[PDB]
């Protein structure tokens, strides 16, 4: 049963309604940050050196499909530093690629280096140990968590305890504490550091991404998704479910636009620059 | 009107209802850590040393108050490193000291390298770094959010966007980034990094403190707190408000369970630890 239910009844009516929600909380509409060819050059040249010693190739398409939501879900009004950008880019193509490969590929031996490199490259001193050891406790924390009984039981339990972890999980903390040097803008530094940052904005990168990518998480047994937590076959108890997801969401949003201009409009363009990427 | 309310009514039975719900579900109870008069004196030593740039006097009874939380809420059968321990006392006590001073005091150029020092000392120099940045955070966090309107939104919105505010507010995140070099134990060092430890811990911690502290903070106008979100004069939307928060801490102490052993000690121990120091 479980493996074999699917959310793809539902798919034209809730991307609309996602679209809905943001066009009546969000407004502002994301946009795609610009890469020359030089910077795109250098991405995909600094992704193949990080993967090389890992025995994998990789095509440029495959690359490009992955730095396609990093342009999309970050915020280019305010971006400051671009050498940020692109170490934001390669990490996150690279951690990606990482994994979708096998577990026993894994040799962190190989990988660490690499990502250290990487942050050394992009960053100063200390952003440059700020981000990696985001990236670090990224990685390792999936090496310790898959096959876990503390996902399980998180991930069973409770909407709450799911986005507990997936707040490092999804990698949504990594990602501000890697992307705060792109905008040097000190509050929105801060709420990287203490977190904040990520746990505002998990539920609607969560839920989105969830939704999207249930029907083949659910075929590979993946139970880190949400809408296990409700019976998808029952449309009155899904669309139930969904619309407790969606008020989630515009509960963090509308929290959201207490935070400064600036911070604010790096969460939203993050939460719904993701919506608009992942559904490109 | 918030000003004068009360939760004295209930002192009695939210406090037998507390020793209950630990007596079920946590079992083992909590052990005091003991320390000799050398380990007070350097504690209380590096206490007055840290605080001395800002003219503050505190009494030895002050900081033997202040570390007795500490004492209570670590987890002695795991110890294994007591330096770090001591840098944990004294770190505590330095910021407790700092929080119950007046803002227009605060001084972070005096501050902040007393702290670095304390964390110089007692950790090897990556813990160092990991400790010193926990504080330098916790610290900031407070200087930015009093009377901000992120506080307000945080705090009055619902349980779920208060206790989020609170994982760092409260404290936890700097307490577990601080405390896993006394335990050196792998999965505890990690969980403490992705803050996921502090984020299964901060309602069992916040629930107690708010229950203990509402009568102070509502005379002083903190907005800080859990209970401000409900009627504590209205008897039956206490009583149900009170169970709800119970049943999180139980909610949380059930899935620690599946951690394992050694961390759900600490998890455990700091939960139940701190209620008791925090009632005597």
């Amino acid at each position: 049963d479980i493996g074999r239910s699917s959310v793809r009844p539902y798919l034209e009516e809730c991307t609309r309604r996602f679209q809905e929600m943001f066009d009546r909380h969000v407004v502002t509409r994301p946009t795609k940050v610009e890469l020359t060819d030089a910077e795109l050059r250098e991405v995909i040249d600094d992704c193949n050196a990080a993967v090389a010693p890992l025995g994998k190739t990789v095509s440029d398409e495959r690359w490009i499909s992955y730095v396609g939501v990093v342009l999309w879900s970050q915020s280019p009004r305010h971006i400051k530093d671009m050498e940020a950008f692109k170490a934001v880019c390669v990490l996150n193509c690279v951690t990606f690629v990482w994994d979708d490969m096998d577990p026993a590929l894994h040799d962190f031996g190989l990988f660490l280096p690499q990502l250290r490199k990487i942050c050394e490259k992009y960053y100063g001193p200390e952003d440059a140990e700020v981000a990696y050891e985001a990236a670090r406790a990224f990685v390792t924390s999936d090496h310790m968590f898959r096959d876990s009984p503390i996902k399980a039981a998180l991930c069973t339990t409770s909407p709450e305890q799911y986005f507990r972890f997936r707040v490092t999980d999804i990698g949504v903390d990594f990602w501000m504490k890697m992307s705060y040097p792109i905008y040097r803008h000190p509050e929105f530094t801060e709420h990287a550091k203490t977190s904040l940052a990520a746990r505002m904005t998990t539920r609607g990168l969560t839920i989105v991404n969830d939704f999207y990518s249930y029907d083949r998480e659910v075929s590979l047994g993946q139970i880190t998704n949400c809408f296990r937590l409700c019976d998808v076959s029952d449309e009155t108890a899904f669309k139930e479910f969904f619309q407790a997801r969606l008020d989630d969401m515009i509960e963090d949003i509308e929290c959201i636009k207490a935070f400064d201009q600036l911070t604010q409009d790096v969460f939203l363009d993050l939460i719904y620059g993701n919506f608009v990427g992942t559904t490109s």
